[PDB]
């Protein structure tokens, strides 16, 4: 067994860039790498963890998955 198995965490990249609104958002760039943390919601949001190791909420429409 290893991490690859469990669903706790699952590293994304960004597709374009964004900046966070609030103290629970996060920032990045477009070809980032970033840790989704949580599923999409009825907005298509997530919340995840940062390059920086910030955690925070994010627009699931600017992010594809790694593997």
């Amino acid at each position: 067994g290893s991490r690859r198995a469990s669903v706790g965490s699952v590293r994304v990249r960004a597709l374009y860039d964004y900046e966070g609104q609030e103290q629970d958002e996060l920032s990045f760039k477009a070809g980032d790498e970033l840790t989704k943390m949580e599923n999409e919601d009825e907005q298509g949001w997530c919340k995840g963890r940062l390059d920086n190791g910030q955690v925070g909420l994010y627009p699931a429409n600017y992010v594809e998955p790694i593997q």
